[PDB]
């Protein structure tokens, strides 16, 4: 339909934070593709884009995402609103937290993506990660290892946020 999430997971937290955002945006709106499944032409199929992707292995994509890396130069994300979103653990991991979706973000803005969603780094213990865009992170920071009790009401919040700048 309108806007496609695409997700990649490991142990399955990405997964699940992705099934409480179809649940928040009211029901046909995102459809849930898992990129392991996907081919980047997948992409051409939205004009709104949700990208998911856990950091993994100091600093790391997940590695379905890593798969696809490279192959979003053969895709034009010129005309598209796309907002990001990842599961961290910013006390484990404090000089590479949320990089993963920073890495992505960088990539696909520079072939045409228009960023919404930015999020507050408030509330969050950590150094340094690649998500931070002037203060901001580039999209959702969830993190079920030490913050699990505030990824429901951080996603409703989020989710309320991006339908005023998908213009839903
Ligand atoms: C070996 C390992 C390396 C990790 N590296 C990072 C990291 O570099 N940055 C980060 O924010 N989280 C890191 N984490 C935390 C994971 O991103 C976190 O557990 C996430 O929720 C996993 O998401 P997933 O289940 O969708 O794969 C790491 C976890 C493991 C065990």
């Amino acid at each position: 339909k309108k806007i496609g999430l695409f997700y990649g997971t490991q142990t399955g937290k990405t997964k699940s934070v992705a099934e409480i955002i179809r649940d928040e945006f009211g029901n046909d709106v995102v459809t849930l593709h898992d990129v392991s499944q996907a081919e980047v032409t997948d992409l051409n199929d939205y004009q709104y884009l949700i990208i998911g992707c856990p950091t993994w292995n100091i600093g790391k994509l997940q590695s379905d995402w890593e798969g696809l890396y490279s192959e979003l130069d053969d895709v034009d994300f010129n005309g598209k609103l796309v907002a990001y979103f990842g599961t961290g653990d910013q006390i484990g991991y404090a000089d590479n937290f949320q990089d993963a979706i920073g890495i992505l973000e960088e990539k696909i803005s520079q072939r045409g993506g228009k960023t919404v969603g930015y999020w507050s780094t408030d509330g969050y213990k950590f150094n340094d990660s690649k998500a931070l865009r002037n203060g901001k992170f580039v999209g959702l920071a969830l993190d079920e290892d030490n913050q699990s009790k505030l990824t429901d009401d951080r996603i409703k919040s989020w989710v309320a946020q991006l339908k005023s700048e998908f213009g839903l």
